[PDB]
């Protein structure tokens, strides 16, 4: 599996104007060993980013609708995305699925019309702080992906990417360990190879989606199950490309 | 009061290519009487917009968050829109607060950051069937208004515009008239003066955001207290221009 690291830029940056500093930054990044980047930023910011980031990079949306068009003021939707060459979009990320209300319908309704168009998805899931401390995370996060899986098209299991966010290490007061990060990105691939089968299991990337930075990224890479990264904060640093280039420590 | 027309594009076309033709033929119109024109378009297309849209009329967003920037993935905010020289969002349309769950605290937060930030607001409302066949339209109304109200800033008044939708008649089987659009358009009026007084009453552009097409609009103009609108499905098609133009039937 080549490793993959996912920068989502989230609501930021501000202006289109630091967007466009941000991209120059980026492009001149020296990327060492073999992984494969996403480049995740408001909608507003897509086109610029499409026609401005390096070519050996994608860019991403950080969210779609379910419905190629229509009466949904507000939303923007797949094709719309696809006509700037847009091949990416990030679904079900913790704070849409929190702040947002999105919920798992919606979200597999997503994905399966996402894929069905030819795009390619970071599919996002992760348990709260009452699940961690139940000791009852694998079970919250299988019944996640048991309702993503039957949205995903056969054949379309190439243009998956899954992360694992530890929602439970997120604004609660407690924090994740590399290990912690381990055990949930094993979780998942072990949900897939019971599920859908070994084959499927050994080709998906799973990334860790928590905190991820320059100190702690060479230690999570080499975690045999994490295959990359969903980048928060340091997306919009320096630091990206030192968390991009901690593949080299993943075997 | 000057006649207000928006376009809602909704989340249409399907490409930023059709985008870019709808402009060509919008900018190709020639408008008669005296009309302030904005053009509301999904996010991806809102910086071709911007750029090629005739300078005469405003471009608009169909929807904005309620923070500057920040952990709200999917989500773009009033400095990312006013980076590009956008003016106008569109705020609380029905397919937001219906399909979306937008309530009126989310809204009444947004019209508050929106304003504040020197943005311009086209914020809608109106009644579902059941308050409709209860007769009870105005109560439910009002409602939404008496939330709406505190979230303006003082002096912010020339910067609201308000949109009465029948969603009662939107996918219902039933039709509103134009007696209906008139007494909802006057039932907004007269909530405006018993609340903040007839000053600003006197000066809120209030539109009619049902259905809106050139066989009706030029009726619907010439109600008193419909000062323009909020156009749908019309807003793509050459007939967007018949309905900009029925302002000469507004007295
Ligand atoms: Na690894
Ligand atoms: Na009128």
């Amino acid at each position: 599996r080549t490793f993959f690291v996912g920068g989502n830029w989230k609501a930021n940056p501000k202006t289109v104007q630091e967007a466009e500093k941000l991209v120059e930054m980026l492009n001149g990044a020296k990327v060492e060993g073999n992984v494969e980047v996403v480049v995740a930023a408001p909608f507003v910011f897509l086109p610029t980013l499409q026609q401005k980031l390096r070519k050996d990079w994608k860019v991403s949306a950080e969210n779609v609708f379910t419905k190629p068009n229509g009466a949904f003021t507000g939303e923007v939707t797949v094709p719309m995305i696809k006509s700037f060459g847009i091949e990416w979009t990030i679904l079900g990320h913790s704070e849409r699925r929190d702040i947002l209300k999105e919920d798992d319908e919606f979200l597999a309704a997503k994905a399966k019309f996402a894929l069905e168009n030819g795009m390619k998805i970071i599919y996002c899931c992760g348990e709260h702080l009452s699940e961690r401390e139940a000791g009852k995370a694998s079970e919250f996060v299988s019944a996640q992906i048991e309702k993503m899986i039957p949205a995903i098209p056969a054949g379309k299991w190439d243009d998956v990417v899954i992360a694992y966010e530890p929602i439970w290490a997120i604004g609660t007061g407690k924090v994740a360990s590399t290990q912690d990060a381990q055990e949930m990105c094993k979780v998942i691939r072990d949900i897939l190879a019971a599920k859908v089968g070994a084959d499927i299991a050994n080709k998906v990337r799973i990334l860790y989606g928590g905190s991820v930075k320059p100190n702690n990224c060479n230690e999570l890479a080499a975690c045999p199950d994490v295959d990359g990264f969903l980048v928060g904060g340091a997306s919009l640093e320096a630091g990206f490309i030192n968390i991009v280039n901690s593949n080299v420590h993943s075997k």
